[PDB]
């Protein structure tokens, strides 16, 4: 056989043993491997070749193999040890084989050195223990994006294992939530990115827990620039997303520049948001002495409380503030709390330094950013000037209410806009003599010089009605209210006035706000008296318990009744007799003047119908109307109704207007007068108007009568210069056919002294006091004519 | 023989070839490996076994081995590729030998399965990677303390490769500095410690500079509980401190609210400071397209450019920007680049969010959180509404300069206080119709409705005059200046108006500020001409070159001269004849009214003496005076000087006053009139008054004449109603001894129609034109009496 020397010189050392477990064949390669020679090996039991430990065990191993047979079993190639000539031990690769010839059974084992193979195995083990040491999960993927390798950190974080995850897609392996933010497409795009990339996803463990993980994919190529593998690393980011949220919230709040206390509160609550069940405190340095900035706690005692005290450093490096974090027993890692404190101190240094600079400047600042109004120091100086000038002012303290709603709904950048809108509305209505300033927060101070209750209440009502309509910001309505406190006293300092106004405003706010009040209950009760009087007047108007008293007018020469003027009168069961000089202006303030006008016109016309039933001529009847009455485009409707419902057509009715009405210039009012004048009813002007040119226009807008006021008539006795007034007034009387009326005559000498100027008619107490309608007919039939 | 069946039963495939390269031995193991049949194999050439692609190359190796002698070496045993009958490719293990038999050349080959070999090698390859990708330096130590495995992170961090660090001690590798001494003791105790341990050390690198290292050592035992290997991990301290400082600095930068490009720049320089010799670029995605955001100041390039790219996202999957960071290879470490890039992305996201929020807010803000004034949006809305209403407004653009000195001296807060003071000064003067707004910076816009040139000049002068008093801040003066551009055009839009106003303001500011001008050259020319005329008027008044003219006043009945009136006329060589209706209002605006008053009174008395030198009776003289003249407390001084210097005692002189003079109510003015009247000089009132009652009050301020306006006379015959005015006005004439003067008669019919009303005197063209003074004596002796 030509194969004898071939297997003799083959690379693998070949050892052949016969039935007797003795070596019969042996070759030079095995000589080199073991150390002994052919003459030293041939004819000896395999026991000498076996290492010493297995010496007894090897024979029964061979015997068991012989007994079993197993249809000529040859074993499997593996790795084993040798004992050399000097006793050294080496790793070798064995392949055994069983031979059966001539009924007997022989064996041969082929051996190669395995130093490289065992070095590889040691490298494998050391590399595995290097992988499974740090808790940063890494996995490897083939070109087809199938996971092929894992580690203990990954299997512990996600529950899976290499056996249940080998050779399958990573998206299919990792179950994602049901479209929370469309993260499925993001995960596929990160898997399919061809360059180094990273992303953040939301995943659930094998059990299922809401965990966010940051994944990073990197490609690794081969020598010839082909894709070889993709490695994906993961890291849990749950502890860092919350810190990102904290820094975002603090940054957003600080960009709006909130006040110091509320900024501290925001920081504290945001720290608590990331530290579950903790307590946080903030202190500032005031000349080295710590003071309390803000805090937030539930008050519950924290047993075994870990306490940390972080120090805030300014730009130069000096300490400025102290932040105390107290946490439960082992709630969170110390590095977490250290990081939170560091980021918080970095973000709070700016707040502390801006607060310090703000205090330093505001010690002496006499103005105010954010609505540009004056401030407390300016108000103090103004009030001190007023006090030393000895002029007692009226102080209104105004608190704007419901601003916290917009603060919590939109933010400080919009609360400021609401304040600006309110201040602009106030500026749109402030009078020249009023002083407006801002003291603190949502509080403002108005200084006025009106020492009169009727004007003070009007100013307060106007101020409260300023905010009647909602404020539209960012296309969102926001109804705000006002609480006003009013203080006015004589000889009082700034402190007394400010304290009283603050007390009034605080009482209104505590009771519910949306209103105004005085101090000084004695002055407060007058408002209740006025409201009850006005309610009684309105009730009387509605119930028609009002009256008309008629005073005649007489001629100078013939002593004949020129006409009468109807005057409104009122008597209440509770308030007695209310003079018309009192309750007519009261109706102007309320708004019942129109109701008065309709009643008087209807009653006066109806009374003329009653007098016409019997024999009474009554040439004319004068009825007073107010300026606010004539401002409406409804007068001819009711007046025409009066005439044609009782046959009192306008040649008998007469209407007199106030002097101030001609002072005003309204085209619509004048046209209504001209329409009314053309109907037949006359027009009369009291107080002789204002000027000849105006009365010349009153000649253009035709009238019939001119009335000389009582004050002018009374002064005619002494002031001899005003005689030409009546002479000129009467001159226009016959110049263009006007009837002049003398009012308030009281003595005979007055009647004779106005006779020479030729006053057309005379109306006064020298002839008759006003009389109730039930004896108007008696007066006509009794004294007519009179002494002339 | 007995070895051929043994060779057949060898479980490894065995083949043997000769010079002819035929296969003579193909055992069942080889059958199971390849798949070919024994008959198909025996006698064939190697070509039915050689791989197809290596077929062109194999005969070259055949020739090399068959010709070149390699000392009859067996060869090499290694892994190789086999293709199955179907075509699949597997890897097997080959051992080849060269045997010489019968003087010939024979080649022998043994082949295994090697499936597990493939698995082991591929897993080693897959596992060395993801050791090379762990972010921290981990090294595995054998029990006898020799480094066996070092990862890529450690390799690039310290600079000691695997070849240099294989089988040698960690202290000898990372030799620490001799100073201090305790380092060696500490590191030996750490290295030979058997428990998990951590510490800090001062290890040294191949190239130089010190690195402070946190070192951790952990053990790894075996099944039999003996130290099998140990693991050591390293971390750096300077790097983590730098990351913390970077995050803090960028957060502090954001909290101060800088602009977008400034924010990008500060981020860029922070990354530059934390990472040496790098270039950083930022792009922001607008409408899906990137735009440059910030870049390195060093615009050049550095060799060995390694680039890292990050995608800035914003709370969603939508990309928001791109970051590129480039650094030279070998300068720093991959983990440091990872960390800096990640933190930069997470901070730039906040920067982008803040920019977006600020832009959204500013798009809708309607007021100013500073000075409280309206802002550019409100101004735009106002101008748009006015243009839609089709009313052309006058736009003043005001720039306040000399404000940098306040910033340099005191600071930003005091600059804001000065700006507030200026705005308050504007508010204390703006009229109800005008509209004030702040656009930006030290610039404001005023909108007015009056389009008169004189009114605009008055408004501009008033605006410029308010800054004359220096701003008192902290008891320190601070002068400022105003540059005002006036734009006014018909039918133009707000863009054109604002552009023209800004052009004018910039022109003034560049030329030096402290002034105002129109945008229109024609308007500038008009202003220049008016100023030239005013200067000419002042020069003429100073150079006594004015002249007076006298218009006779005649008696209605006797045709005898009642008196004459002096009127001032001005003649200029350049401007010709300027009517008094043109240059008298100009004197009021300038301030020459007083000078005109003295000249007229002094000249009239001097002229009165000249007429009295010869025989002229001249019963009276009427001299016009202005209200502003009478408001000065000096009138009796010069007037009394006039009488006693020419013997012209007030029984002749007469002063006529404007109607508006009696409209005003000043006690000092009224007293001065009474003092003046008591001297003997008469008083005349033109255009009557607001009311005849005022004339009755004026009775206490004795008057002698009343003048009827020309407009009333010119409309007398057309409007028969105004006849009563003259009838009443004359009636007052004999009521209290007054003379009525009719001014402006032109025809005989007008004169006779005023005769029935018995007007006392007549002054008009029907009798005589205003006569120059040289022929007054001739007119007296030639025409009088006119005999009607
Ligand atoms: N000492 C004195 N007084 C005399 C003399 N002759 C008349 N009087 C008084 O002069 C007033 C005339 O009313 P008036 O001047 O229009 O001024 C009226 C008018 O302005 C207002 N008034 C009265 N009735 C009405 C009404 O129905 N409507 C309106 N709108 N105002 C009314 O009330 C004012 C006061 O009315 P009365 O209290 O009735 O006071 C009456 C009357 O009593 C006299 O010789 N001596
Ligand atoms: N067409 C016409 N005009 C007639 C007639 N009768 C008089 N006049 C004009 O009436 C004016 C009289 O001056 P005035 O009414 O006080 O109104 C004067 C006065 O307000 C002002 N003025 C003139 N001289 C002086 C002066 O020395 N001082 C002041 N302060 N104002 C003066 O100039 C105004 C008018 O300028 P004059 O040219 O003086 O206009 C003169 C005169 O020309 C007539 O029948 N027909
Ligand atoms: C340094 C030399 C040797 C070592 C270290 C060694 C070791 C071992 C050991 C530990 C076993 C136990 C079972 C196993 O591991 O599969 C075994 C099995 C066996 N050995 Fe050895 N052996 C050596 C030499 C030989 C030789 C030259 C033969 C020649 C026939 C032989 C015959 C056997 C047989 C027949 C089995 C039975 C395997 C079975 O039944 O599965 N041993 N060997
Ligand atoms: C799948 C089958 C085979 C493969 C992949 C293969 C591959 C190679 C390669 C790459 C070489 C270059 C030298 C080296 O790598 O050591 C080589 C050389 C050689 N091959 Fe093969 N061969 C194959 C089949 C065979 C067979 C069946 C024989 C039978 C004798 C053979 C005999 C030789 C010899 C003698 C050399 C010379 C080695 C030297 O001179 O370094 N080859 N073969
Ligand atoms: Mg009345
Ligand atoms: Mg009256
Ligand atoms: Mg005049
Ligand atoms: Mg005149």
């Amino acid at each position: 056989g030509i194969f004898f020397p071939a297997l003799e010189q083959n690379m693998m050392g070949a050892v052949l043993i016969n039935e007797n477990d003795e070596v019969m064949f042996f070759n030079p390669a095995a000589e080199k491997l073991w150390g002994y020679k052919r003459e030293e090996v041939i004819g000896n039991n395999i026991d000498m070749l076996i290492p010493r430990d297995l010496r007894p065990a090897h024979p029964e191993y061979i015997r068991h193999n012989r007994e079993g047979g197993k249809a000529r079993v040859e074993g499997m190639s593996r790795e084993l040890q040798l004992e050399k000539k000097d006793g050294s031990k080496i790793w070798t690769r064995f392949a055994l084989s069983k031979v059966s010839a001539e009924g007997k059974v022989y064996y041969l084992a082929l051996v190669r050195d395995a130093s490289v193979e065992m070095a590889q195995k040691e490298q494998t083990r050391q590399l595995i223990i290097a992988v499974d040491h740090l808790d940063r999960p890494v996995i490897v993927l083939d070109p087809e994006r199938h996971i092929v390798q894992c580690n203990r950190a990954f299997t512990e974080m996600f529950g899976y294992c290499i056996s249940e995850a080998s050779g399958m897609q990573p998206d299919t392996l990792l179950n994602t939530p049901e479209f929370p933010a469309d993260n499925r497409i993001r995960l596929q795009q990160l898997l399919w990115k061809t360059a180094r990339d990273q992303d953040e996803f939301l995943l659930l463990t094998r059990t299922g827990e809401k965990i966010w993980i940051k994944a990073s994919i990197s490609p690794v190529y081969d020598v010839l620039a082909h894709l070889q593998n993709l490695v994906m690393t993961f890291s849990d980011i749950t502890e860092e997303r919350q810190i990102r949220q904290l820094e975002g919230n603090i940054l957003a709040a600080m960009c709006s520049s909130p006040p110091f206390h509320e900024m501290g509160e925001i920081i504290c609550r945001n720290i608590e948001s990331v530290l579950n069940e903790s307590h946080v405190s903030l202190f500032a340095l005031r000349n080295g002495m710590p003071i309390h900035w803000a805090s937030s706690s539930h008050g519950a005692e924290i047993q075994n409380a870990q306490s940390w005290s972080a120090t805030i450093r300014q730009r130069d490096g000096a300490p400025a503030g102290i932040l105390q974090i107290k946490t439960s027993s082992g709630a969170e890692t110390s590095a977490f709390i250290e990081r939170v404190a560091d980021i918080s101190q970095h973000m709070a240094a700016l707040a502390l330094e801006q607060e310090k600079s703000r205090q330093h400047i505001e010690q002496l600042i006499q103005f105010d950013p954010m609505t540009g109004l004056p401030n407390r120091n300016n108000l103090h100086n103004y009030l001190d000037d007023l006090v030393d000038k000895a002029v007692s002012p009226v102080v209104y303290l105004i608190g704007v209410d419901h601003i916290q709603d917009v603060i919590d709904s939109l933010g400080y950048a919009w609360a400021d806009q609401a304040l600006l809108e309110v201040v602009n509305r106030f500026r749109e209505k402030l009078k020249p003599d009023q002083y407006l300033c801002r003291i603190e927060g949502t509080q403002f101070v108005l200084v006025s010089l009106e020492n009169d209750v009727s004007n003070i209440t009007q100013i307060a009502d106007e101020l409260r009605n300023v905010v009647s309509k909602p404020i539209m910001i960012d296309d969102k309505p926001f109804p705000l209210t006002l609480s006003i406190g009013i203080s006015y006293d004589l000889g009082k300092n700034r402190d007394y006035l400010l304290s009283t106004a603050h007390n009034a405003m605080d009482y209104i706010r505590k009771n519910g706000g949306n209103g105004w009040q005085f101090f000084s209950p004695a002055m407060n009760e007058m408002v209740k008296e006025r409201l009850v009087l006005g309610a009684a007047l309105k009730e009387a108007i509605s119930n028609n318990q009002l009256k008309l008293v008629y005073q005649p007018q007489i001629f100078a020469e013939t002593g004949e009744l020129y006409g009468i003027e109807a005057l409104a009168r009122w008597h209440d069961p509770l308030h007695g007799h209310v003079p018309p000089s009192r309750f007519i202006p009261l109706a102007e303030e309320i708004g019942e003047i129109e109701n008065i006008g309709r009643w008087v016109i209807a009653e006066a016309c109806r009374q003329l119908a009653e007098w016409r039933s019997q024999n009474i001529h009554i040439p004319a009847l004068s009825v007073n109307l107010s300026a606010l009455h004539f401002r409406s485009n409804q007068l001819p409707n009711q007046v025409s109704d009066a005439m044609h419902a009782w046959g009192i057509d306008g040649h008998q009715l007469t209407v007199e207007i106030t002097e101030s009405m001609m002072m005003e210039h309204d085209t619509e009012i004048f046209k209504r007068i001209q329409i009314l004048r053309d109907m037949g009813v006359g027009l009369s002007v009291d107080d002789f108007g204002t000027g000849f040119s105006g009365l010349s226009r009153l000649v253009s807008l035709p009238v019939t009568e001119i009335k000389i006021d009582k004050s002018f008539v009374d002064r005619c006795l002494t002031e001899k210069r005003i005689l030409a007034l009546l002479e000129a007034i009467t001159s226009i009387g016959q110049s263009l056919n006007l009837t002049v009326v003398a009012e308030g005559v009281e003595t005979k000498e007055q009647f004779e002294m106005l006779r020479k100027i030729h006053c057309r008619v005379i109306q006064g107490y020298f002839f008759s006091r006003p009389l109730p309608a039930e004896e108007i007919p008696g007066w006509m039939s009794s004294v007519l004519p009179l002494k002339i």
